[PDB]
């Protein structure tokens, strides 16, 4: 699983 | 900007 | 999911 | 401008 | 909702 | 710094 | 959610 | 130094 931020 | 969670 | 802002 | 969540 | 950068 | 976003 | 970096 | 991401 991922958490992504940009 | 964007935030993701899965 | 996404939380998308811009 | 543009919010989404889904 | 609420982007901030600094 | 930093990228906040909610 | 919080992206740091220093 | 640090990334930090929650």
């Amino acid at each position: 699983a991922s958490l992504t931020v940009s």
